[PDB]
Formats: C-alpha cells, structure tokens, sequence
C-alpha cells in the first residue's frame, strides 16, 4: 500500500540522481570548445546534486522547485538536439539517446504533477512502462555496443543480441497498445509478454553489472564509463518496479536509488 | 491545388475498396463453423462494394455520413475479432496483428471523413503522421507474404524478411524522429532524407507486390496468398506514397491507388 | 515382444485419431464459400471418429474398413492438392502442409496392409521412418513459424532454427540412404544419426508441449490451435518410438495415443 | 528430333569423360598407403580413358555393353571406398558424400546404358527426375569448393556456402513437387517456373566453377582444389541444365558438357 | 619516376595534414575537465596546421628534422593517452584501439621521415608491408563509423559493419601470406590478385567514405562523426590505394591523399 | 621452478611428437605421384620418430641434433608451399594449414635456442603465446569445418564458430601488442583477455576430444582422422600451459604430451 511519504522521497530520489548523471553525460561529452554549453551542464550538476542533497520528508513545495529545474534540462537537452540536427555542435552523443533523456525527464515531470499536489503518482497501465522504457533499454544496450573498442567483439554481439530484444519488445508493444482499442485492457497475452520482457531485464541488469565491473577494474576497452553502466541498470531496476507492481508479478531485487559499488558508504 | 470534387472521390473510391477487400479477407480467413461473423463479413462485402459503387459527384457531403456510418460499423466488428482471438473465441486465420492494422486503416478513413462531411479538402498531414501509420502497416504486409508462403517458396521468404526487417527499422527511426520534433523544429533535412529512403523502399516493395501479384495469377508460387491480397498490398503503398510525395515535396509516384492493372473487368 | 492386438490397437488409434485430427484442421481451413469441400472434410470427421470409437480388439475385418476410409481421405487431399496447383480453391493450409498429410496417411495405409492379413506391421529399417519424418517434423516447425503473429519473434525464431535443423537431418538421411547400396545397414555413423534426431525431437516436443500451453491459455498471438500442437507432438512421439525400436534406443516416455490436456478423464 | 548415332556418341563421350575424371580425382586423393586402391584406380583411369576415346560410330551397341562392364566395376569400386570409410578402414581425401554423388552419377550412365545397349535413344526423362539427382550433387559441388579453399579464401567460402544453400532449399522444393505428382498431375505452373528458376541458378553456378577454373590456372586462388576439378563440375552443370532445357521445354544452353574451353589439345 | 622535391613535399603535405586532423580530432574528444591534455592537444592543433603551411621546396632536410621532432612529441602524446586509458585515468571519446591506429600512422610518417632527413627518396615497401598497416586501419576506419552512427541508422551500420569484415578478413589473409614470403618468393600470383582484390573494396569503400562526408555535410545523417573525419579516412585510403598500385604494378588511382573535395577554401 | 632437465625432456617430447605428427599427416596427404616429397615426408617419419624415441635425461648435444632435423623439415614445408604457390605440387593441406606448421616448427626453434646452450628456455610475454596459437587454433577449427562432410552441419556450424571466435582473438591481440609500445606490458585488459582465450581454449579442447571419439568410433563422416584431433588437443593443452605459466592462472589439467586414447600402455 503506497503512501505519499515514502513515495514522493523515492520518486526524488530516483530522478533526481538521474538527471544529475545526465547532467554530467552531458557536461563529459561536450568538445571542449562548446564553452556555453558546458557552463550549462555545470550548472545543471550543481543545481540537480544541491536538489538530491536537500530531499527530505518535509515535500509538495520542493516538487515545484525540482520540476522547474527538469523543465530547464529537459529545454537544455531538446536545444542541444536542435543544433545536432542544423550541425551546430559538437557532443559525443547522437541525437537519440539525448532524445531518450528527454523521455526519462518527462516522466518525471509527469510524476511531478501529483507530486506537487500531494497525491500518490499512480502506477499507470504496464504497457505505459512498456512504451517508454523499452526503446530506452534499446538505446542503452546500443549504447555499449557503440561504445565498446572494435576488438570487443564478444561484449558488442551480446549488447547487439540485447538491442534487437528490446526493439523487438517495443514492436510489440506498440501493436498491444492497438489492441487496447477493444476495450479489453488486460488479457493473457499481455500478461505473458510483460513477464517475457522482466525476464530479458533481469538478464540485462546481469550483463551492466558485468560490464559495470569490466569498467572498474579496466578489464573492457571502452568510452564507457562504470558510471554509466550502474547508471543503466538503475534505470532498468525502476522500470522492472513499475512493471511487477503494475502488473502484479514478484517484486525485483534491486534498488533504482543506488547500486553496489557507487556510493561512500 | 486539391479540390474537394476530386480529393472526395479519390478518398472514397481509395478507402471504400479497401475496406470492401478487408471484408472479404475476413470472411475467406473465417472457420466454416463461424457463421455469425461469416453473415457479419458478407454483409460488410455487399455493403462496401454498395458504396464504393455508388460513390459519385452527386450529394457528396451526404454520402461522407453513410460511409462513415459504414465504417465504424466495420472497425468495431474488426475491434471485437480482435477481442475473441485474445479470449481464445474464434477460429479466423489472420492473426491479430494483421487485424490491428486494419483498424488502423479504418480510423485514417474516419480522420479523412471527419473533414469529407464538412465539405472540406481534408488536409495533407506532416509526413511523420505518414510513417507512423504506413511503416508498421508494410512491415505486416511483407510478414504476411512471408508468413504465407509454402514451406519451400525460401527465396521468397528470405526477400519478404528483409522488407518486413526494412520496414520495422524505418519505423524505429520514425518514432525517435518524432520525439525530435518536440524541439519545435518540424523538418530538418535528416527527415527529408529519410523519408525518401522510404520512399526507394516502398518503391522496391511495390515492385516485389506486382511480381508476388503475377506468380499468384499464374499459379507459379506455392502459398494461401492470393493475388488479390497482392494487388491490395500495392495500391496501400501507393497512397502512402502518394501521401510522402504530397508532404514531404517529392515527385509524384507513378502507381493507382485504385485499381491495380489486373483486377478490372475493362 | 510385439503381438498383433496390440500393436494394432495402438496403430489404429494413433492413427484414426491423426486423420480425424486431418479432417477437422482441413475443414476449419477451407473458406466458407468451399461447400462442396466442406461437406467432404466434414464426411471425414465423422468417419474417422466413428472408426475410432469402434476399435476394439475383436480387427482384421475393421482393419479392411479402415483402409478404404484411409484411402478416401488420401484423395480428397490429393483432389484439394491438384486445385491448389490449378487456383481453384481457396483453404488455409499451403501444397506442402497437405502434401505431408498424404506422406502420413500412406503410412497408415503401408500399416494397414500387414494388419489386414493379421499379421504383425515390421519395425522398419530406420531410416524409413528418418525419410518420412524429419520433411514432415520440419513442416511443423515452419506451420508453426508461418502461423504466429508477426510480433512473437522469439517464437519465431526458435521454431525457424528448428525447422533448419530437421531440415538438415533430412539432407543427412538421404545421403546415408544412398550409403545402403554398399549393403552395409547398419554403421555407426547411422546409429549416432538415429540418435542425434531422437535428441532434437525431444526438444522439439517439449517446445510444442510449451506452444500448447501457450495456446490454452492464450498467451501466444497466433492462428495456431492447442489442437494442432497436440497432434504434432503425438506424431513426434510416434516417430521417436518407431526410431528407438528400429535403432535399439532407450523409449521415450511420451504417449502418441493422448496429449496430457486434450481429453475427457 | 534425336537420333542413336548423335545421342549415343554425346552420352557415351559425357559419361566416359566423367568417369576418367572421378577415377583421376579417387588416385589423387589416396593416402600413398593405399596401395591396392591406387592400383585398382590407375586401372580406372586407363580404362576410361581408353574407352573415351575408342567410342565412334563403329560398333556401338556393342561398344555400350564394354561401357556398362566398365561402369559396373567402378561403381563397385567406389562403394567399397564408402564401405571402407563407414567403417574406418582406408585414408582417402573425399568425403563419404562426394563419393556417393560419384556413385549417383555412374547409376545415371548406366540407365542410359540400358537403352544404348538395345540401339535405343534414351528417352528425357521428366524434369523432376533430373532435379532429383542433380541438385543434391550441385550442392556437393559448391560445398566441395568451400572446404576445398583456403582458411583465409573468405570472400570465395561465402560465395559457395551461398549456391550450396540454395541448391539444397531447390533440392527440398524437388522433393515435395514429386509428392504432388500423386495428383496425377505430372505438369503445372509451379512445376515449369521451378525449373526456370533452377536454370537460373545453374548459369549463375557455371559462372563461378568458370572463375574457380580460371582462379586454379592462374594460382590465384589458394586451396587444394584444380582447374580440372572445376571443369568437370561445370560439365556436369551444364549437362543438368540441358536435360532440364529439354525436358521442360526452355532455349538450349550455351556450354559444352564434353569438353570446357581450357582442357584440350587443339 | 619519383624525386625528392616531389616526393618530400607530397610526403610531408598528406602526413602533416593527417596529423593536424589527429590532434584536432583528440582535442575536440577529450572531456572539458582533462585541462591539460587539452593544452596539448591544442598546442598539437597549432604545430601541424603551421608545418602543413610552412613545408616548400626551400631547406626541405632541415624541415625534415622539424617535422620528426613534432611527429614524436605527438607519438608519445598518443601513447601517453592510451596509457591513461589502459590505468583507467582520463576520459576521452576515442577507444585505446582507434588512437593505437593513429600510432601506426606516426609511425608510418617516421619511417618515411628517416629518408626525408637524409635527402633521400623513400623507396615504394614491398605491398605485403602497406597491408599489414592499412588494413586495421581500414576495418578501424569502418568500425568507427559504424560506432559513431545514430541507434536507428541501421542500413547505414550494416554497411559499415560489412566493410568492417571484409578490411579484417583480408587482414588475415596479409598476415598468412606474410609468412608465404619464408619460401623466399616474395612475389607470386595469389599474392597480385589479392592486392587487385583489396584495391576494389577500397575503391567501394571510398564512394561509401564520400557518401557519408555528403550526410554529414547536409546534415542528412544522425551520427557523432563529423564530415572531416570522413574526408580524413578518404584521404588515407587513397594513399593506401596509391601506394599499392606503386609496390604492387597496378592503374594509379583517381584520388588526392592531399585534399578532399569540399573541405579546401578556393 | 622450472629446471634444465625437466623443461628440455617435456619440450622435445612435446615438439618431437608435434613433427612426427607433421611428416605422418603430410605423407598421408600426397598424392601417391608425388614420389620425391613422399620420399622425404617418409624420412621425417623416420627421424622424428627415432629422435623421440632417443630424447633421454643425458641433452645438449640432442638438443643439437633435433635442431639439424627441425630446420630440415622446415625447409620441406616451405618447399612445399613454394610449389602450392607455383601449382606445382598436389597435396591434401591447404598453404596456410602448412604455413601454420612452419610457425609451430619455428618455436620448436626458438626454444631449441636455449636447450643446446643448456639453458633454461624462458616462458615469454602471454601475448608472444596468443600471436602465435591464435591464428593455429582457428587453422585447427577451420580445417575440421573443411574436413567435414556435406551433411555434417552441426559440427561445422560449431567448428565454424570457433575458428571466428580465434580470429576475433587474435585481432584483439594484434592491438593489444600495439598498446605495448606505452611501456605498460601488463595491465588489466591483458590478463582479462588471456583469462577469455583460456576458458575458449577449454571449450575447443573439448570439442576436439569429442571429434576424436567420434572418428575412432566411426561416428562421424569426415576426412579427418582420430590423430589429427589428438593433436590439435595436445597443441591446445602446450598452449592453455604457457598462457597459465605466462599470465599467472591456474594450471590447466591436460598433457600436451600425449592423449587419453593415443598410446599403447
Ligand atoms: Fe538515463
Ligand atoms: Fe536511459
Ligand atoms: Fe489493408
Ligand atoms: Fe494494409
Ligand atoms: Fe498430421
Ligand atoms: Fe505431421
Ligand atoms: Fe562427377
Ligand atoms: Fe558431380
Ligand atoms: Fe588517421
Ligand atoms: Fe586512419
Ligand atoms: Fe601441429
Ligand atoms: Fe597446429
């Protein structure tokens, strides 16, 4: 049984360490010539960090200052992906999965709409989930996969094996969502599926941690970074949340908050 | 410039054989023992081949209403097959993928009709609009071709994977772009581009319908296809080519969305 | 030991079941506007149901009953066949699908000839059964694969690899076949064959045991039926007992007679 | 029309050339050890070699019962090898399969005989017969090729792993045709255009073993395959795609199943 | 035939040029917070562009020494950055393997440089030698584009990724042939015709190269690439390709190695 | 603590095996008109075979002798490729397959180096190891691949898979002794990749002892025989010793001496 408390702490945490890591993605990806937008992702780190540092359980007025600073990240990202697509900037990022980040800061901000009003975000319909995290966990195995040295073959054919997956999830999902049009909003085809795609995540969330481990010690040949793999897998976490509770299957072990290396504890 | 004499009678006679075609599918795919649906598809062959028929220059904005009537009948018999394939209540062999994207069809002619009865040229969508319906539409035609084809026809089912893998990549691509438009610029040139590479795709797919549309007619493919099917296939990609042109800016395609050049008795 | 009542029990109603099962998916396939047909298919359904609750172990005079039916319905499927090739009917099932239906219902008829003299139907060489098998195991695999939904991928894929590999034995088969004419029978690269398809036919059962129970609960998009999974899971576990007799493998534990859901007790 | 002294001369010159050739590449692949095998096909190759060149319009029918002593005792030869293979006793660098299409193809001469023997014109057989005896040997001519070549031929081993899978799937296709044959229709249009497609593949085939042949002469290509064997691939092609030219009633092919345009004296 | 005047100036012109590209390359990659290999890699930027401008035929030994001395600050430079990468200590947006490749090309300049010094015109290697440089050069070339494209770009990865093969499957074939030269034939047939076979896939790679700098100039491709690099990676398979058809006997190729077609100001 | 005597005895038995393997398998796969080469592979035969048979505790001077003999047979070898080369020659081995032989007599060499001055020889860089066995391996799954049947698709499908797996390997050491030029020669990613070669290298050992069950028990359809697969195994297992001894992993239970079928106690 949810409660706005506990909730609302969660919700603020989760996000707001998310858009602290995009936040410095993004400030580490720009060329060092783009001086306006790495003074820009700065204050981004400094403004999302000070925000995560201040969460506490006394909330409804901190949610309007956390969804004014998403709404000006979420403006930031979508301006940089402008000048992507007119050849204005130079970021080691393509324009999609700036464009997944957009997605992820608009689900906060959707969250934020309760929030701010101190009612419990509800936990929407899975195929919600389903719509908005599986083309992220595509991007995100894409990511590895482009990221990885060209002499990782045997980790890129695994992140290639996981991309293809999760697209595969998606179109599925997208044809499901159809199917809701006959008024029948949940029957055992998308029941199965909704397992069917846990399973792949929890396989997933095994193969970041891995790949989290390979960064750490410096075992793989990369651009990545371990930050970013136990950035993924937090993510992949929240979302396998969303779906056992929206769907009613056994609750994951993980935590979206924080993973087993990174933190000072 | 689209006036609305024209636009009407194209978008009717487009749609309205379209729909007459879906009805007949439905009512081929049907178990014998489903005899209420099979009195439901026969009554909606005779009732699109009425209309599609009687459409002409004569009380127009009138005859929008008895079309659309017809086709929200026809979308929720398709929307309650639909429901009985995932209740396990039917037996009818189309699968409801297949299905879920005549829905689709359906509601693009109901948008087209929203405008048709108000006696407005409706308008030419942006392109994304185009893509976001068309490309999983061709994907399920090429899968359905694929899916259709004897066990042996491997040739031809390695070619209909790789339009239906086209397709499903295209339409992955379409989605991103999409999410790109909310930085409020509504065309860029990686659109433009893309939406002629679709274009070249869905003109080597129309090839590959007229050549699956002759083996059928000559009896030279091994299948449960037919060349009607075929020929349906290559006048939906046609509109959506024709619609890419009109939006995006690109030449006209040179295809019927009408009548394809086998299934006429003139 | 083999005997003839109970070998021929066990042959008629693993077969007069197959080809009741035969006439039902025919009749379920052909269009509505197929009268002509429809009422054949559905002659046939009665006719081997009939036959099948009439077997009993006082058999050579039914075996004679049988036969002529078993004839019947081989052309009625070679007639729907020939209109397939001419355009002239419009059913759901391709050439090659009924094609195996005939290859399947000429075993039965290669059966009926020693039951009707009273004699006890030989275990054949092996290959015999790999020859008329595996064609018909890799059509069922690619039934499978034809008939999901474009959106099961995975299932696609794994039906798809299946078909490749009965394929492949098939290719196989013939080859060592040609091997006979040094009249040696029996080697060993024969006897590890023999054993390398029972393997795969017990993953395959196991797969269509799996597709079954996806079907029975609808959690498979498709226009496959539980029906059709039991049949071919039956026919697999036939051909796995015809294999482990002709070859002296261990027996399968599996019953070609009744699938563990498809009947009344 | 064909006559006795035309196709008796053409099939005894194809067949006698073939068999040379098989007994020539069996001595080859021996382990030195073998020396009872080396023995027995230094015999072959004389023997066929001889009678390749002694058959002409003298004496034919009598010539065709030499012929068939002859092509029985090689047969017999080359299963004993698979006899001996099966049960791991002699080194021999062909695989039990390449022996066994040998084996299909002394069969092929010597049904031909039959008729030879009687002054008779062997008659063409229905297409289907030829694709099921050639198929399956194309197959093991282009896998022949591919673990014939070199580990780092890359670009040449996906090439013939390609014609092997296809001539395998048209070789699947073949055998299911057969089957509809017990309509008791023996001719129809999926039948005539599998054919056309088969032929297809087979130019495209004889392409290649020409490029193979033309890699071989010139030591371009690394591997432990030759010209020779490359030539006679490409005449056994060429001889299927004339049966199938006859047989199914398409234009004749342009290429010699006798002799190709390197191996000659003249 | 080739003298020093000219040979100097075209050597030092398409080695500097690259180098320039190289630290404008690892300046633009490396994060905002690495200050000071930010300072040399900018120092890097200004070294080259000004001994690109400054190389003429006045005092070309003595530039040559000038040259050197840069080219191995540079050397280290890279070595020193895959250190870091390697020990996990500096974030930059280039994998230790690509800047291994501009190692190799260093190199390569060094090597050349030897004779430059000496006021000697470096000899053409033998083609074997330009081989086993360029081809991981190439497949890292491929790779890296592969690499830098968008998710959804996938007909344009597939293509690279097939570039990406063909480049390291002929850089295992280079590497078998390499100890083909034990036999002490250091030319023969299979070794000619590998370097036609190369020389083609350049070629193909190179029309592939121009295609992706056209996208990358109108925008028209999602990527991180950039039109310089893709001009870059032309220039130097065109000195590949030159190079080749020196060592190995083969038409020169139409292609400058100096300057690209769009990215010159005259 | 590796000593003279132990190391010189175990590297002369490894190796003095290794080329009397060579000159039995290049005899074999002359054709029988190649009278002067098999007159020379014969002698090799001979002299291998004796010289190993000799190998004794009591070894510099052996040392010397084995040396004359192992340049001899590495002149034949590059003889033979000369012809390959020239078309001058029909062999059953392709000009790599022999080429790679000509790298495996050249470490025999190279050790040979040391034992004739009484020295120990050195275990080198793990990298000097994998530039080595990397491209013998995938030549060693290649030639099973190219030694199978047409109809053995499995066990190709599987060769195939390792001999890309092999290169894979060796592209990615072909950089890594690049990165050697940093001056770091060891460093994480190294000893990861050694570790991933030793568990592929396990993998292979295992599919080769299966190959040569299933060649001595005539169960597979190839031009490959029991000893080739024998010897690929014991160059395997030499391999997996100098990468455990050169990168400090645990021993690997194998003898790179002789295998557990090929020998007469
Ligand atoms: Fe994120
Ligand atoms: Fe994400
Ligand atoms: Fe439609
Ligand atoms: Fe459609
Ligand atoms: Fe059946
Ligand atoms: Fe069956
Ligand atoms: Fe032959
Ligand atoms: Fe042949
Ligand atoms: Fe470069
Ligand atoms: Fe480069
Ligand atoms: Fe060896
Ligand atoms: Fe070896």
């Amino acid at each position: 049984e949810r409660n706005y408390e506990e909730s609302a702490l969660f919700e603020h945490q989760f996000w707001l360490k998310v858009l602290t890591d995009h936040a410095q993605f993004l400030l580490d990806a720009l060329a060092p010539k783009e001086k306006e937008d790495i003074k820009k992702a700065t204050y981004f780190v400094e403004t999302f960090t000070n925000l995560l540092n201040k969460v506490r359980n006394v909330l409804m007025a901190f949610s309007k200052e956390a969804e004014q600073a998403a709404k000006e990240i979420r403006a930031f990202k979508l301006n940089i992906i402008q000048k992507q697509l007119e050849g204005k900037i130079t970021i080691h990022f393509t324009p999609t999965f700036i464009n997944h980040m957009v997605n992820e800061v608009e689900e906060y901000i959707a969250v934020l709409e309760f929030l701010k009003k101190g009612e419990v975000p509800p936990v929407f319909h899975e195929l919600h989930y389903h719509l908005v995290w599986l083309t992220d966990a595509a991007g995100h195995a894409g990511s590895i996969s482009g990221g990885l040295d060209l002499v990782e073959k045997r980790l890129k054919e695994k992140s290639e094996e996981f991309t293809k997956h999760f697209e595969q999830f998606y179109l599925k999902a997208v044809e499901m969502t159809g199917y809701l049009r006959t008024e029948l909003h949940h029957f055992p085809a998308l029941k199965k599926f909704t397992k069917d795609v846990s399973l792949e995540l929890k396989l997933f969330s095994h193969f970041l941690h891995e790949v989290e481990e390979l960064e750490l010690s410096n075992e793989v040949l990369s651009v990545l970074s371990a930050r970013m793999a136990d950035h993924m897998a937090r993510e992949e976490c929240y979302y396998l949340l969303k779906l056992a509770q929206s769907s009613g299957l056994e609750m994951p072990k993980c935590n979206p908050l924080e993973g087993h290396h990174h933190h000072h504890h």
